[PDB]
This record gives structure tokens, C-alpha cells and sequence, in this order.
């Protein structure tokens, strides 16, 4: 409410940097600001978002963002030119959307091959060397490599090196129609990955816990991470590099790199309150190092810092990865993209399905997911669960894209709920709202439009 800023991030995040900063904006104003770190907050925020209980501000990578800005779930974001130069352009392009700036880029994210030069003094250059190297390292009573196989985030890099893409790109924005997760190259990856796990040297049930205490007490010789798990490592007594990403049939691993951002709910009581902590507060030399020192940000995004962070080899090491990596998209449809890719990678770990069938449905999955968006709006007053019934598909992947735009259409209704109120809301969801119940809705949004100007 009036008085606070409740912030949500992550909880591998620096979220304890992040309320430092939060107390240098109290003793200057007294206004109090609250950081927590939920549990699937990114699919918790579409549940409570235009509710009393929503974050004023949340932190995630720009992927997720669009499909909140498509609901009308953020405000737009509208920073001085002067404050804009501050930031590199590439990363202002990662969160505009049709556009509109929807949120404050903090960070760039990329993975890196993180090695114990103790137990491999040079780490390897093709990821077909790992085998050989796992043997070796198994009759030491170790392993080479252990990385989180729950996530996609992780394991898409490998998919993606011999040719493997989400939805193609070409010539100003992405066609949703053309899914490359089980063409020729995502194949060859996964079966690698399968191959390894088959042959021994990978357990599949590993996640991101298991991964990063083996490699922290000394375990595996190898992890694949982010600049966010770094700050574990050094209190650890592992001496480590971070370098390239092994290559995979000669062709260097493509990473999704994530732009770690700030959008401000378009419901929020304190919209000017937040830019002014995020554009005058967190986005400062004084700020990022806050809450680097915490868990490191990776390549920020305010050049004057990055001066300073440019310096580090681990930070050249993860734009070494950014640039051979690709930006991630942040159209509504990627989390149909990533659903649909973690049911085939689990599922080609654990053996229930092959390589085969695992990859061909995840593309089917999150090319017939990708066209349910086109038409969250469309779909009338109530009958979205009816709509949902009659098309039959009985896909988990499927589903759980058809149970987020039931979230996001109910956010659109608590919007318009509150600003019949004459309550912060949403204009786009108050009108995306009034455009789906009937002729009545229809007079009183254009109505709203005229009186407008
Ligand atoms: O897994 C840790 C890692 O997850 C995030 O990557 C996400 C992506 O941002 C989401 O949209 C999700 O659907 O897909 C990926 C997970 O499979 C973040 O990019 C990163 O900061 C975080 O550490």
C-alpha cells in the first residue's frame, strides 16, 4: 500500500544486496521497502498480480515480461533520455515490447563453464571429451560434470549448438509458426546428453542443489552456472575458472541469454515511488555494488559499473558465452516454448520416452500452445474453461499455457474491478477486459477512449 514498496526477485538472487538498498532508500525518505524471494514467484505474480497482494516491483529475466505486458499487467516505463544513455541500448531492446519500455534492465545473464583447476587444470573444449574425461575422474572417486538437468535453462545450450531454436527470427521479429525444437540439430544434442546419462556419466535426477554442492565441496570437476553462484563458490575451498562453454559437433553451445529486469505492476498504489528507488536508488554505481557483493550480477547494465566489472576475466568469460549465445525473445510465447522443453528433456533423461518422441512432441506442444495467446482475448466473458474443454487438448505442456491465460484474464477482471473504483489499475487490462463482455463492454470502453481526450 501507500508507504512501502514490496519487491519480489528470485531467490538465487543478491536479495539481501538488493534490501542494503532498500535501507539507503528508507533513511533518505522513511519509506519503508520489503524484498522477499517467493517460491515460483514468476507463476505466482499472474495469480495476484492486479490483486492488494501483488509486488509493486518484480525481478525477473525479459522473457516473462512480455507476456505480462501483453495482459496489461506492467506500467509502461518511461525514463529520461538523459537516464536512458546511462544503459547500453541492447539491453533497453530486451524490454521494449510493441514499443513500449516495460521494465528496468539491472543485468545480463549468460551460463559458463565453471571448472575446478585442481582437479582439471584445463578444462575441455568439445563437450565429446567429458566421457573419456568422466573415467578418468570416476576411478579418482569423482565426476566431470554435474549441472541442474531439471531446467531447460541449462541443458538448452547443448540442444541449441547444433542447430536447435525456439521460434525462428527473421527480419524485425520472431514467427511463433516455426518451432526448431526437433529439427536435425536439437536431436544431436539431446542424444548427447541422453548418451551420457545411459553411458554412466550423468545422473538425471541431478538438479540445481545437488550440482552445486558437488562442485563446491570438491565432487565434480565441472558445473555449468551463472554469475550468481559465484559468491557460493568463494567461501568454498575450491580454486575455479569460468570459460567458454564446451563445443558440440565443432559448433560453439548457444546459451539463452537473460536480461535480469524491473517492471513496475501497472496496479500499483507507488508507481512514481518505484521508479524513483529504481532509476535514482538501484540503477547507481553505489546501488549495483550493493547488491553484486551479495550474489554477483554478471554484466550489468549501467556502463559506468560495467566499466569497473569488465575488468574481471569471469566477466569476460560470460559475454565470451553471451555473444555466441542468442537473446532470449520476451514474446508471451516463450513460456510455451520452455513448458514444452522441460517435459522432453525429463523425460528423455529418465528414459520414458526416446530422444525422438520426447523432442516431436515438445514441438507440436509449443507450436499449438503458441496460437493460444492470439486469442486470450478474444475468447468472451466465462467461457474460457468452456473454450478450453471443447478443443480437447489434454497436453500438460498444452494446459499449463491454457491455466496462465486463465490467470492473466482474471488479473484483467481485477482490474477493471478496481478501476470502476476509481483504484490504481491498468488501462490495457481494464480495456482488454471490457472488449470481451459483450456490446455493453464495448460501448462503455470507447466511451472511456472519448472521454480520455
Ligand atoms: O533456473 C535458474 C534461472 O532461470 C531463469 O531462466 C528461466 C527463464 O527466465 C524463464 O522464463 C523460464 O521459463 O525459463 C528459464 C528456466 O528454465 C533466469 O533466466 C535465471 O536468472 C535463473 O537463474
Amino acid at each position: 500500500e501507500e508507504g512501502k514498496l514490496v519487491i519480489w526477485i528470485n531467490g538465487d538472487k543478491g536479495y539481501n544486496g538488493l534490501a542494503e538498498v532498500g535501507k539507503k532508500f528508507e533513511k533518505d525518505t522513511g519509506i519503508k521497502v520489503t524484498v522477499e524471494h517467493p517460491d515460483k514467484l514468476e507463476e505466482k505474480f499472474p495469480q495476484v498480480a492486479a490483486t492488494g497482494d501483488g509486488p509493486d516491483i518484480i525481478f525477473w529475466a525479459h522473457d516473462r515480461f512480455g507476456g505480462y505486458a501483453q495482459s496489461g499487467l506492467l506500467a509502461e516505463i518511461t525514463p529520461a533520455a538523459a537516464f536512458q544513455d546511462k544503459l547500453y541500448p541492447f539491453t533497453w531492446d530486451a524490454v521494449r515490447y510493441n514499443g513500449k519500455l516495460i521494465a528496468y534492465p539491472i543485468a545480463v545473464e549468460a551460463l559458463s563453464l565453471i571448472y575446478n583447476k585442481d582437479l582439471l587444470p584445463n578444462p575441455p573444449k568439445t563437450w565429446e571429451e567429458i566421457p573419456a574425461l568422466d573415467k578418468e575422474l570416476k576411478a579418482k572417486g569423482k565426476s566431470a560434470l554435474m549441472f541442474n538437468l531439471q531446467e531447460p535453462y541449462f541443458t538448452w545450450p547443448l540442444i541449441a549448438a547444433d542447430g536447435g531454436y525456439a521460434f525462428k527470427y527473421a527480419a524485425g521479429k520472431y514467427d511463433i509458426k516455426d518451432v526448431g525444437v526437433d529439427n536435425a540439430g536439437a536431436k544431436a544434442g539431446l542424444t548427447f546428453l541422453v548418451d551420457l546419462i545411459k553411458n554412466k556419466h550423468m545422473n538425471a535426477d541431478t538438479d540445481y542443489s545437488i550440482a552445486e554442492a558437488a562442485f563446491n565441496k570438491g565432487e565434480t570437476a565441472m558445473t555449468i552456472n551463472g554469475p550468481w553462484a559465484w559468491s557460493n563458490i568463494d567461501t568454498s575451498a575450491v580454486n575455479y575458472g569460468v570459460t567458454v562453454l564446451p563445443t558440440f559437433k565443432g559448433q560453439p553451445s548457444k546459451p539463452f541469454v537473460g536480461v535480469l529486469s524491473a517492471g513496475i505492476n501497472a496496479a500499483s498504489p507507488n508507481k512514481e515511488l518505484a521508479k524513483e528507488f529504481l532509476e535514482n536508488y538501484l540503477l547507481t554505481d553505489e546501488g549495483l555494488e550493493a547488491v553484486n557483493k551479495d550474489k554477483p550480477l554478471g554484466a550489468v547494465a549501467l556502463k559506468s559499473y560495467e566499466e569497473e566489472l569488465a575488468k574481471d576475466p569471469r566477466i569476460a568469460a560470460t559475454m565470451e558465452n553471451a555473444q555466441k549465445g542468442e537473446i532470449m525473445p520476451n514474446i508471451p510465447q516463450m513460456s510455451a516454448f520452455w513448458y514444452a522443453v522441460r517435459t522432453a528433456v525429463i523425460n528423455a533423461a529418465s528414459g520414458r520416452q526416446t530422444v525422438d518422441a520426447a523432442l516431436a512432441a515438445a514441438q507440436t506442444n509449443a507450436a499449438a500452445a503458441a496460437q493460444l495467446y492470439d486469442v486470450m482475448d478474444a475468447v468472451p466473458a466465462r467461457r474460457w474453461k468452456e473454450f478450453v474443454r471443447t478443443l480437447g487438448l489434454r497436453e500438460a505442456e498444452i494446459e499449463a499455457v491454457e491455466v496462465e491465460i486463465g490467470r492473466f484474464r482474471d488479473q484483467q477482471y481485477e482490474m477493471l474491478k478496481r478501476w470502476r473504483q476509481q483504484q490504481p489499475a491498468g488501462l490495457g487490462a481494464v480495456y482488454a477486459a471490457l472488449e470481451r463482455m459483450g456490446l455493453e463492454g464495448c460501448v462503455e470502453d470507447l466511451r472511456s477512449r472519448l472521454q480520455r481526450l
